[PDB]
């Protein structure tokens, strides 16, 4: 099935997912002087302070972190969306090495690793139903530089040696995703699509201006983990980013001048 290989790589996941060439695929190039400032769009609101995790899964391509979202705690709102959008997990894409790991490029720099924070939209009841409608999740996206250590991730990296192999999950709970924010919420916003398959087009994107900070140690640990399962034979869970797919028209808008 499908991965980040040579031979089941993203230049393949059009045969098993013809949506793969579709009108509004993520990720993209953010071309910055092409992004339009839009004075209508509004603040991001974050709201994290009553979230909760409850475990962290290998699933063969990345890792994530999972929250319980069966009550109103965690909600992403304002900035593009109408309504409010619950998270359900958060995970990363990352690289073999430092010069590149992000999906969203930024006239054309990639990132270290990019961290998506999954949201769905209330209105649809649960996730599965959302992400079969256009404006059904949100994903906040993150940019990692590598240099000073971002002490909010540590108990993230201390936690993967517990889940080397694609399959093992561990308790995760109490974790606060709010240690993973950079200080401004400038943000760019397109409508795009999932960037593993299934590739359904239901996302609204939002991406940060400011990266974060991550040491060369805690990335260091993410390329530690394995796609394979116990087991078999290892490989490494490095380079499982989608690249920049075309914008065909669309258009990015700013929140900043
Ligand atoms: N990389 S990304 O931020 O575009 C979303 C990555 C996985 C998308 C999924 B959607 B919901 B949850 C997870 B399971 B289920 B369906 B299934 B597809 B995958
Ligand atoms: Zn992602």
């Amino acid at each position: 099935h499908w991965g980040y290989g040579k031979h089941n790589g993203p230049e393949h996941w059009h045969k098993d997912f013809p949506i793969a060439k579709g009108e509004r695929q993520s990720p993209v190039d953010i071309d910055t002087h092409t992004a339009k400032y839009d004075p209508s769009l509004k603040p991001l609101s974050v709201s994290y302070d009553q979230a909760t995790s409850l475990r962290i899964l290998n699933n063969g391509h990345a890792f994530n972190v999972e929250f319980d979202d069966s009550q109103d705690k965690a909600v992403l709102k304002g900035g593009p969306l109408d309504g409010t959008y619950r998270l359900i997990q958060f995970h990363f894409h990352w690289g073999s090495l430092d010069g590149q790991g992000s999906e969203h490029t930024v006239d054309k720099k990639k990132y270290a690793a990019e961290l998506h924070l999954v949201h769905w939209n209330t209105k649809y009841g649960d996730f599965g139903k959302a992400v079969q409608q256009p404006d059904g999740l949100a994903v906040l996206g993150i940019f990692l530089k590598v240099g000073s250590a971002k002490p909010g991730l540590q108990k993230v990296v201390d936690v993967l040696d517990s889940i080397k192999t694609k399959g093992k999950s561990a308790d995760f709970t109490n974790f606060d995703p709010r240690g993973l924010l950079p200080e401004s919420l400038d943000y760019w916003t397109y409508p795009g699509s999932l960037t593993t398959p299934p590739l359904l087009e239901c996302v609204t994107w939002i991406v940060l201006k400011e990266p974060i900070s991550v040491s060369s140690e805690q990335v260091l640990k993410f390329r530690k983990l394995n796609f394979n399962g116990e087991g078999e034979p290892e490989e490494l869970m490095v380079d499982n980013w989608r690249p920049a797919q075309p914008l065909k028209n669309r258009q990015i808008k700013a929140s900043f001048k």
